[PDB]
């Protein structure tokens, strides 16, 4: 229906609101609107630099009695500069303090790559290479497991992990908690068929990020493809009397993925939720899958020699 079962027994809403690039001055209103029109899943991160303002909106709607806390599914992520085992708890507590919550529904390792700890989110050397930390995936995972044991988070997962990285965790000797979710970039130009098959086969729920192709991403080039403007996808939308955005959001839902489109624009927040009253056909699905180009929008050149860089592998 509208939620997917996780390995902890919780039900994760299949549609959530993304908040990357939602400025602090606009995100509070965005979240308020989203909760009013039915969103019950918000995707957050420390690196988005807006958790306080998301937290404001959630607090206001709890106090207004619009929703109760157990009806909300709040996700955040551990940033790359906090992979050291001793920094993980503090990072989670900082996120909880900013969001004004006492627990998260889901906390992800944001990227498999640890960066040098410090004030800078992207510590670069003078030649522009990211500076790694001497952290590894398995030790970071162990610190994430402690958060569940301490009741700060209900479920833990990963983001931007390739299948070998997922495998590494699943095969961890003394594994305490299996990853619940892998959050990955997924859209018609990067359909992720092998990694989705892998993760679903392993009972890991997949969340599709950048489902509209992140047209506001800060490194977009003029000559880059644009999903929302793809005349072929416009044609599918017109046939169903829907928008291109609604098709792009429905697409992952029919693959049994969670999807988290971002908007700060109230009309679009509402538009993006109106995706439960139509179905894409088998032909439409096949057609959208056929647009795959292995075109990835979320990666940084500056990280490509990190030992744990995820996107050298086929999947
Ligand atoms: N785990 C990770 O590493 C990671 C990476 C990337 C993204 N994410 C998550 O996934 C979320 C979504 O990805 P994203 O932010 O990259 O991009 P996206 O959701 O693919 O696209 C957002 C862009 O599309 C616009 N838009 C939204 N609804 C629209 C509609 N109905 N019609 C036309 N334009 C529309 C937004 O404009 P306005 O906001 O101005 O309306 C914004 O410019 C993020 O916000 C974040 O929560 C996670
Ligand atoms: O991380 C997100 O959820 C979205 C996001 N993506 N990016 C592109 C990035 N790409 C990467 C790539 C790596 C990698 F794992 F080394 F591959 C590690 C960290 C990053 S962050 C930003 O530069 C970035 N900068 C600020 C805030 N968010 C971002």
């Amino acid at each position: 229906a509208s939620r997917l079962l996780l390995n902890n027994g919780a039900k994760m809403p299949i549609l959530g609101l993304g908040t990357w690039k939602s400025p602090p001055g606009q995100v509070t209103e965005a979240v308020k609107v989203a909760i009013d029109v039915g969103y019950r899943h918000i995707d957050c991160a420390h690196v988005y630099q807006n958790e306080n303002e998301v937290g404001v909106a959630i607090q206001e709607k709890l106090r207004e009695q619009v929703v109760k806390r157990e009806e909300l599914f709040i996700v955040s992520k551990l940033w790359c500069t906090y992979h050291e085992k001793g920094l993980v708890k503090g990072a989670c507590q900082k996120t909880l303090s900013d969001l004004k919550l006492d627990y998260l529904d889901l906390y992800l390792i944001h990227w498999p790559t640890g960066f040098k700890p410090g004030k800078e989110f992207f510590p670069l050397d003078e030649s522009g290479n990211v500076v790694p930390s001497d952290t590894n995936i398995l030790d970071t995972w162990a610190a994430m497991e402690e958060l569940v044991d301490e009741g700060l988070v209900k479920a833990i997962g990963i983001s931007n992990f390739n299948h070998l990285q997922v495998e590494m965790i699943l095969n961890k000797p003394g594994l305490k908690y299996k990853p619940a979710v892998n959050q990955i970039e997924c859209h018609p130009y990067l359909t992720q068929e092998k990694l989705i098959q892998y993760c679903q086969s392993k009972g890991i729920v997949v969340t599709a990020y950048s489902p509209l192709g992140s047209p506001d991403r800060p490194w977009a080039k003029p000559e880059d493809p644009s999903l929302l403007e793809d005349p072929r996808i416009k044609a599918i939308a017109a046939k169903h009397n829907k928008t291109t955005a609604q098709v792009l959001i429905r697409f992952p839902m029919q693959r049994n993925l969670v999807v988290i489109p971002k908007s700060v624009t109230p009309e679009r927040i509402a538009e993006n939720f109106k995706v439960f009253d139509f179905e894409l056909s088998s032909q439409d699905m096949t057609t959208l899958l056929s647009y795959n180009r292995n075109w990835r929008v979320c990666a940084l050149l500056s990280c490509t020699s990190h030992k744990d860089y995820p996107f050298h592998e086929e999947f």
